[PDB]
DNA sequence: TGGCCTGCAACGCGGGCATCCCGATGCCGCCGGAAGCGAGAAGAATCATAAGCCGTAG
């Protein structure tokens, strides 16, 4: 549900590509932080296979 | 293929023995230098105290 309980939001997306490993992100929490380099799609598919 | 180790035989010189002359040396007495590291001082490696940007939030 949305902020006022009037709409619906999908929890996760039915994706086919691991965008976390392909592009990544760089965010910082209140006490934590993360940083992930991008990668190549073909080698990720090869590793998954 | 060329050179080296060794046996056989001939030659020579020095090991051993003693001693006379000799050179170091242990000891004694007097003098020199270096060590003694402890301490003062200087240089350097390391630790402690500000920003700049990475991207959403106010």
């Amino acid at each position: 549900d949305n902020y006022d309980g009037t709409e619906k939001i999908p929890d996760v997306m039915p994706t086919k590509i691991p965008n976390l490993l392909v592009n990544g992100s760089s965010g910082i929490a209140v006490g934590m932080a993360t940083n992930i380099p991008p990668h190549n799609l073909t080698e990720v598919i090869n590793g998954c296979l």
